[PDB]
């Protein structure tokens, strides 16, 4: 499914459950529309790709793990395995993702 992140100590805990398997991320703004508008599609790969593991975190409610990537431009997508940045890339293209995940699967 997908899962909310209030701060760093719930992203370090997320890729702790996450164990070794793909793990995305999606930086978005609530506070904000069209970058808002792009959420159930991000949300939509969770039933999708039940073999992925995707998170959810807001530059508003956890800046403080935005800061750690500098997302100066959302919405933002980045790809973890094993809690090692292994891809990333920013743009409204919710389609991209697509080929993105058959990039690191």
């Amino acid at each position: 499914m997908v899962k909310q992140i209030e701060s760093k100590t719930a992203f370090q805990e997320a890729l702790d459950a996450a164990g070794d398997k793909l793990v995305v991320v999606d930086f978005s703004a609530t506070w904000c529309g069209p970058c808002k508008m792009i959420k159930p599609f991000f949300h939509s790969l969770s039933e999708k790709y039940s073999n992925v593991i995707f998170l959810e975190v807001d530059v508003d409610d956890a800046q403080d793990v935005a800061s750690e990537a500098e997302v100066k431009a959302t919405p933002t997508f980045q790809f973890f395995k094993k809690g090692q940045k292994v891809g990333e890339f920013s743009g409204a293209n919710k389609e991209k993702l697509e080929a993105t995940i058959n990039e690191l699967v």
